[PDB]
């Protein structure tokens, strides 16, 4: 069912408020023709409507589409929005000028303004629906250049951002296995935990770290451009960054548990993601408000972890990885993360 | 293996349950105890802290390796015996072959005590009853060829499973209606009913709020623990008949109808309570949630959406046969069906 997953996004107040926000607050809705990709339950459609748009294009492939179209009757704006029950695949399969002929009135002497759109998975590509967007953006700039018209159709989001920090995996075993298992009515059980902590990280880790876990605040890995980047790029997503750690006030807070003759290793990377329009922010940082997306983390191997391989006095030191996003298939919807000291 | 034991570790109702029982029975101090399906070995522990002469703990997973461990981590490996087997296996080894193997821990004795949570949802289904049937049966084969006659304590001694008439109509609102009514002055309720409609398909395994019941629950079955033979467990099936005249929670109901509006029967929901001496652990919809949560049966859609089951303000009477059927020859795995009379 599609309103299973929905409805988190209804649920979730970052998400909401990021978007109610971009559209409630941009220069090219009022009086102009926006595009929803993917649009669910049409939330996004709606507000935009709302918003004053001269009409908006909700697209939505699965059967939730023919629902969307009673919900928008339900609400009064069945003038403003038309619902186009197909994907974006079919849609430019059918081409520009029959797409133009048909919808001619609705279209204007301007064509498609704004493509909103909620398309991020799980470390942003994984799961997700940028392909559709990117698709679609193309699409409607040829059925603008169809009308004469050539100015760029304006993204929400605009600008997407991979982060990476490397982690301690302490935090979160003290957190999450230690202080459970430690005292069992007066028994210790530590054994217990230590068990179902190293196994549970042999089970990519898609879980919501503890901020304390971070060695480093993060660095940005990749960097998209909505409205230039093409989907040659979701090939492979790769790059490599350098921690200072002596620089990190994260790092000094370990450093300092550690004592002044300690050591402090590093366990892993965790991986998230921020999506921007405007002076607005969505954030799956750990820091951020958890999401339904969390952080996706990428241990090194349990010897690495356990004989502590990768380690640096209390003073710092640098740390450099190259990160590699790839896609495991050619719909450019499903990836794996490798990462490489 | 460990996640699951971890839940109950984490039941306050249930870890108390079984602490007080183990305190107030007076046949543990100085005598010989059986614990099966012992995971953590909380149980035995308690036992042995409680002054049992031993106690032998069964647990055929590969928890009983690491069981041992943390036996000896409490010091208390003298006091307790870890079987890495089945129940089954152990019987089949034969009584002579166990007295022979455990002679001096069985002492003048013998078992004294069968300390186990056999119970699954429902109290039949996913469970383990059988096997401690057969463990108690087989310890007291045990007990005669030593010379003692005396029964074994059974701890839960008892269980009952209780059944109720429901109304789904607060389920609906508090999980769908409320949600869904307005989406940021969005009127989504469509979708709200969609959900809601799909969800109800088939016995549902769900907490329900206790505003649901029209009539408090009625015992349908109960066992003696330490009579109950695998026999019965086949089908297991009674009739019940609610007054809903007399009963507190219709009248609840009967108040938000009006003098003219009726209450109509959706389905009936099925938990279970054990007890020992003055203690009980209940998973009714008014206890602390648990991780067998209720079951509910829900009557057909029709019956459902042209309230076909429903009562005047004043009440009525309500009849159901209830069958618990093995769907098969393990006694484990069950089905629940209903018919009104």
């Amino acid at each position: 069912s599609d309103l299973a997953v929905h409805r988190l996004m209804l649920e979730d107040a970052q998400r909401m408020s990021f978007y109610r926000k971009s559209i409630e607050q941009s220069a090219s809705i009022e009086g102009k023709v926006v595009v929803d990709v993917g649009s669910g339950t049409g939330i996004l459609s709606m507000w935009a409507a709302r918003a004053g748009a001269k009409h908006v294009f909700s697209i939505e492939a699965s059967s939730l589409s023919e629902f969307q179209i009673g919900v928008v009757e339900d609400n009064d704006l069945s003038t403003k929005i038309t619902v186009l029950g197909d994907t974006v695949e079919n849609i430019i399969a059918g081409g520009v000028a029959n797409f133009v002929n048909r919808h001619k009135a609705k279209l204007g002497k301007c064509g498609v303004a704004v493509l909103l759109s909620e398309w991020m998975g799980f470390y942003l590509f994984h799961e997700g629906m940028l392909p559709s967007v990117i698709r679609a953006r193309n699409f409607f700039q040829d059925v603008n250049a169809a009308l004469g018209v050539l100015q760029p159709i304006e993204m929400i989001p605009e600008r997407a951002t991979v982060f990476v920090a490397p982690i301690t995996c302490k935090p979160y075993y003290v957190q999450r296995y230690k202080n459970f298992w430690r005292d069992v009515d007066g028994l210790d059980f530590s054994r217990y935990g230590r068990i179902e902590y190293e196994v549970y990280l042999e089970q990519p880790l898609v879980e919501c770290l503890p901020p304390l876990c971070l060695l480093h605040e993060g660095l940005s890995l990749i960097e998209l451009n909505l409205s230039t980047v093409q989907e040659e790029v979701l090939t492979s997503l790769h790059n490599t960054v350098h921690f200072d750690l002596k620089e990190s006030a994260e790092f000094q807070q370990h450093a300092r548990e550690a004592g002044s003759e300690g050591r402090v290793s590093v366990d892993g990377f965790t991986v998230w993601f921020d999506v921007s329009y405007g002076a607005h922010t969505l954030s799956t940082s750990p820091r951020s408000p958890s999401t339904h997306w969390k952080q996706t983390t990428i241990l090194l191997p349990r010897e690495a972890r356990n004989e502590e391989l990768v380690s640096f006095p209390v003073e710092g030191g640098e740390l450099g990885v190259e990160m590699h996003i790839s896609a495991s298939d050619k719909t450019l919807r499903f990836y794996t993360i490798e990462l490489e000291l």
